[PDB]
Parts: C-alpha cells; structure tokens; sequence
C-alpha cells in the first residue's frame, strides 16, 4: 500500500505543526479550533505581541462562533508574544469570563494549562463557554528558540 496510505494521512493531520493555543467548546456549540503561530516570525518580531486571534459572532474573526446576542461580533481577542507564554485579550461588549470570574475587558491576561474563558454573561442560560488548551510542543521551541535557516 503506498497511494492508498497516502490517503489515510489524509484525514488523519498530525497536529502540532506551528500551533499556539487550541479552542475547545464545552458547552456544544463551536467546533474545535486550534490557534496557531510561526515561529521564524515569533524569532523575528522583537515587539510586544506577534500574532492575535478574534473571536466573536464575526466571520472575519479568527474565530467563527455561531449567532448569540449575549456576544459581540468580536467577544474575546488572543494574543502571543511573551518568552513562550500566550496572552487573553478580552473585546466583548458584555465582557469576557474566566473559570467564572469576570477579567477586564481589552485587558491582557497569562494563559492557563486548559484554562476556560466563559462568554455571554447575563442570562443563566446564555452563557457560552471554550476551553483553552496550550499545545507543550510549541513551548519546547520557544523555550530553546533556536535556528535552523542562518546563512
């Protein structure tokens, strides 16, 4: 089997190519998506942040949530940058939750091992929440930071 197993890769992605941060929809509404940032442009970008993800009820966002009212066209923005850590950046109208507790909002904020930002915050059942997770490779490459393309 050659061709056909080419095919089986197909499906099967291994992830963990360049990835940052993964988003995770506990409360059954959005799809699995996982965030994701080049390296060579963390090494070159020598600012602040290199790389934000949006998210909201906008298309443009980086993250495609679905339609409710209790979130903004962009609730809560991500950014990357820090000597391997991510940063949560919250843009909602409402505001952004984490594990319960309200953050301010266009504030920056350390990422948590499976942290959980919870948006939507008014009506007991309007509230919709996401999983985060930090991808441990990515971290090992930050962490040494090293080069491969010098000449």
């Amino acid at each position: 089997a050659t061709q056909r197993f080419l095919i089986e890769k197909f499906s099967q992605e291994q992830i963990g190519e360049n990835i940052v941060c993964r988003v995770i929809c506990t409360t059954g509404q959005i799809p699995i998506r996982d965030l994701s940032a080049d390296i060579s442009q963390v090494l070159k970008e020598k600012r602040s942040i290199k790389k934000v993800w949006t998210f909201g009820r906008n298309p443009a966002c980086d993250y495609h949530l679905g339609n409710i009212s209790r979130l903004s066209n962009k609730h809560f923005q991500i950014l990357l940058g820090e000597d391997g850590n991510l940063l949560l950046n919250d843009i909602s109208t409402n505001g952004t939750w984490l594990n319960g507790q309200k953050v301010e909002k266009n504030s920056n904020q350390l990422l948590s091992q499976g942290d959980e930002i919870t948006v939507g915050v008014g009506v007991e059942s309007d509230i919709l929440s996401l999983v985060i997770f930090i991808n441990d490779k990515f971290k090992q490459c930050l962490e040494q930071n090293k080069v491969d393309r010098i000449r």
